[PDB]
């Protein structure tokens, strides 16, 4: 595998085409997936020269642990849909790379063997009709080891995925939700599970600058911008065109995360360039571990790191933090 | 049917190719149909997160009635044409839906057989030739319990309809205007209509600020910011492209209705948080009653009902007065 | 005929294909032919409504006569390329339609033939290695009743003509140069035909700002802002696009007219709307011409003076002046 | 040959598969290399009329030399890839052209027998792990009249060349570097070449502002605005998109070259009026080379000398200093 598009050719092969479409589907018309592909093509990096590239490193520190390349696995639902070792061959090779892996709500595998993997997990909460419910699973979450709480806000319910709809898709009878029906979070759901934990509460799906100014004032220390690969508002604006406005609003008081179509090392370098802290990655992942299992997403996350090295160092950059001084330029695609 | 979409494809399977081509067509190159829809596609929403979603309502109050959306259906000409039961059809479906039809001076049954059927209807006014056989559609409208009064600006005679011409197209023998040419309507004549009659006037076709301003000057209820659905001018700019100057120039001093293109629940999202206060939809609603009659249209209604739920929550609106509010981005497809 | 596209497919037919290739082609890439087309499609124009529309006119006076339309017929070398009565067939034609023609220095016809014709014709110089040459054409011309000189000033020598050079295009033995070798034009030699005359001089293919304020201070009664219709340097802006800032520049010191892509009534609208005095019409005057002779010719500006009155009407447009008016938005297309 | 598209076509005929591959593809998705097409696709001259074109010429001064063009041949590693004459077949045909050739560190015919050709050629510097070895050869290209070292400061290493990774190409046996490993190099590197020779260094690759500011301080005579044929970072900004900023910054400092995607003598004339000294030329000398050796590149420069020589003169410029203060304006493709 030469690029993260030579797994998905692989992934669609063998997968059923239902679950394919479950993986690559969006919300609606597909605008917002498609535009998060396009707002990146769209962005250029403005590569400085002549720099000292004696260590460059990919390392970042986020939520108290060092990571060895500034991206994490993002929160995908029902691993057990692209291959029977799921989340627990997808845990191993986060932690085996050094990446962070969010273990979901919705897991086919318990929260517990997943954490039980190692490699300091985080935790991804769905806050639900039963608040007790959600704090428990955060208290469990804690209780394993996982190291942060990424809170999704932007599913007060299920996107319309159109293509689901159309298959009749459904999970097989061996796809369970591990952990055990949605009600919508509110601002007092956030400050109910910063009083909860100790853990670092990372909000994602902020799109709208006061919302990210408001997670700050609230406690959050991180937020991904994020339409949810898509698959939620479809129309919604992409992360990557509000990045750059809301790392300055928050100035520096939480990490910025962003997600929705990074697929090389070089997305990495533009979304840090625009002021990401780090880099979710979903969609790849899934068909690395689809094509070939544990060692799928361990080649994947092995070519991303080595993409990461090269456009920094091609850029100029000995570290994660000399790519966010980076400047760019949108251009024409 | 889960899109608008899928509607177009079913009235294209059934209805001979020239009744489609005069519900699809627009005028000259249709350059103007075509930009509908390239503007829409080039709005995007930044949604907001975390905001109570008890009670979400999509209803709106307008010229005096409550809507149970944000919509109305477009006055479109000659429904019989579509279907045998044409404007009863559409006109009972609107009424179950708690959606204002506008019925049209070229409708294929007469005002007062539509009006009959309830729901609070709207009548869509072309000035005529002999001016005291406009003003008597007027009273006529208003006798029958027509609630507004949509006086169509943009038709001082039919636009130039190549595939109609080429299609050599006329009305069936079995079609013909049921309440019974044009002469270019005025100002003087918008002035003479409102004398007329206590019923709100909107005036539709609008596309400059001067004349929107004007229109608040003249006394009108609304304005429906429209080029016709690329019907008349060729080259004439789309109204979601003028709807935000538009409401920002007349500052609540009527209703601003925009048309064109408007294919999803989506599409209702984006024309609202430009400023909207309401939508008219037209060849969507003759696709689904060309399929399946009242039943299709039904079935349209309750799709846009789910649909502008479905995006109103997930933008974190729980009104249509807040998605107003909502902000937006212009992308690149 | 229902559009001036249907007239460049009746011309492909008829036409030996390098015949069609001189007329149609561009200079080197055909980057500046395309974009005359792309520059148009991406205006919209902005409509009013609600005007007296009792007595649209779409003449001008231009020149010191008046015109049906605000177009004239481009100079076309060579027009007996196209069909044999050549410039005579098109010079009826635009003087049945009242619609000024230009006779060129390489017409296939002599000026003298086609000035009897009648129609108050213009006359398009170039510059000839000898000079005097250049001064007796200007001569001859006013002596056989031409109203205007259209000085050519935009081919010191000819682009590169790509298709002409693989085709190895030559004048057929029965084409001649008429009225009978390039010399570079300076503002000199524009001097030297304004002394030389009392006709207006007009510049023809100015595209820089200064260069259409010096040719208000040179004595020019007109300019025409053009590319030569793509056919000289190959990424020369869109006259369309320099339209508004010299209209602006040379603030009513001469008449402005600008050519390139126009091909419909909605066009010359647009053309109007961002300043211009009237237009010239190339290529589809010769498809015409190919296709149907003097007949094609009048059934051609037949169907553009109907595309120009409906267009402004459908503006609100009573008159020219009145669609110099009209304001314009940017598009995507 | 009319055009260099001529000449691409020629060169894949005959080139073996992989051997194209190398010469023709980017880094990565290829993002960059059709980005420097897209960039110059979109800017447009606006041309200048009725100016003296008595003595037009194309000549320009550069590092102490005249060049019939402004205009050099871009390093390419490897020519005897393309034909067996090699570096030896395009340097002839340069010197005869009157344009300068940069002979590379990794030519496959030494140095010395390149320059011995004669044709004042320049010397291209890759920085090597081994210092001593690096400013020996700047002394080699000086001791065999070299006049200029263009110091290649964009390859720490070399790119993610996935058409090459894909056909797993490699050197066949009989090609090699003939001149004898990359360290990157930094500004001290750069001052250590300023120090060793007299001759003018060029630092090539530059984007950022603030890079070519600094070249200007560290005693560079000229800078290549360059992203390396889209060869280097997959998703730097094409040079042609900094050029008219980094022009400004260095206000007459030092010689500012741009390269990517010249591809016409209008391309040359683009990159002049965006402030360009001069450009480089690379793929298209290396088809010219693939499709008939020295004669190949013979027509390939006399070709581009036509079109600049017509580009200039049909723009109103009567020397490359004259097309400098061109204006363009951006378009839309
Ligand atoms: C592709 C995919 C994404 C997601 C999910 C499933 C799939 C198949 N999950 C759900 O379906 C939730 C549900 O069933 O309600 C899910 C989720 N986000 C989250 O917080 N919890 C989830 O449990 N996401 C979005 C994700 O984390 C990234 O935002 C996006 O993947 C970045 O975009 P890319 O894919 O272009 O890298
Ligand atoms: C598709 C269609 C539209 C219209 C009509 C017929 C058809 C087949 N009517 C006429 O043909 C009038 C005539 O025959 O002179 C008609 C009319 N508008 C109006 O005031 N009175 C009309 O009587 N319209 C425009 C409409 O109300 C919406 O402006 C547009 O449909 C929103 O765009 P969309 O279709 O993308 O939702
Ligand atoms: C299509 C065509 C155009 C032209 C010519 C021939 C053809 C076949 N003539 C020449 O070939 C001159 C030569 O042989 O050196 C010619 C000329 N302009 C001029 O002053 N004198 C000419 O004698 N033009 C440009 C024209 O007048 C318009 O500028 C352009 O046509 C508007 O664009 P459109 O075609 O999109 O409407
Ligand atoms: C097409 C091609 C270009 C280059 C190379 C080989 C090929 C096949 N060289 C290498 O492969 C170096 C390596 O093997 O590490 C090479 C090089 N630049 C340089 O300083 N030294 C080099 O030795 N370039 C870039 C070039 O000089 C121009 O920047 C670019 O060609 C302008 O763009 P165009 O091609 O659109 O005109």
């Amino acid at each position: 595998y030469v690029s993260l598009a030579d797994l998905e050719r692989a992934a669609r092969d063998v997968l059923p085409g239902e679950i394919f479409d479950f993986l690559a589907g969006g919300s609606g018309t597909e605008a917002s997936l498609v535009a998060n592909r396009t707002a990146l093509e769209r962005v250029f990096v403005i590569p400085r020269m002549l720099r000292d590239l004696t260590d460059v490193t990919t390392e970042i520190d986020i939520f108290g642990r060092r990571a060895a390349l500034p991206m994490a696995v993002a929160p995908v639902a029902y691993q057990r849909l692209f291959h029977p070792e799921g989340e627990l061959a997808v845990a191993r090779a986060a932690r085996d790379a050094g990446v962070p892996y969010t273990i979901c709500t919705l897991s086919s595998v318990s929260l517990e063997e997943i954490a039980a993997v190692g490699g300091r997990p985080w935790f991804q909460l769905f806050w639900l009709r039963d608040e007790k419910r959600s704090l428990d699973l955060v208290r469990r979450a804690e209780d394993a080891g996982c190291e942060a709480i990424v809170f999704t806000v932007d599913v007060p319910w299920m996107g319309r995925r159109l293509r689901d709809m159309r298959n009749g898709f459904a999970l097989p009878e061996w796809v369970t939700a591990a952990n055990f029906e949605f009600a919508p979070a509110t601002w007092e759901s956030v400050e109910a599970v910063r009083a909860h934990t100790d853990l670092p509460v990372v909000l994602k799906g902020i799109l709208a600058v006061e919302d990210a100014r408001r997670a700050v004032d609230a406690g959050a220390g991180g937020i991904v911008v994020s339409n949810h690969g898509g698959r939620q508002l479809d129309g919604a604006v992409p992360g990557i065109e509000m990045l750059g406005e809301i790392v300055a609003a928050v100035s520096g008081g939480c990490e910025v995360l962003v997600d929705g179509g990074i697929r090389s090392g070089g997305d990495v370098l533009k979304a840090t360039a625009l002021g990401a802290s780090a880099v979710l990655v979903g969609r790849p992942v899934m068909w690395a571990l689809a094509a070939a299992g544990q060692d799928g997403v361990r080649q994947l996350l092995e070519l991303l790191a080595e993409e990461v090295r090269d456009a920094m160092g091609l850029a100029g950059c000995e570290s994660v933090g000399a790519a966010r001084r980076l400047n760019t330029k949108l251009g024409v695609v």
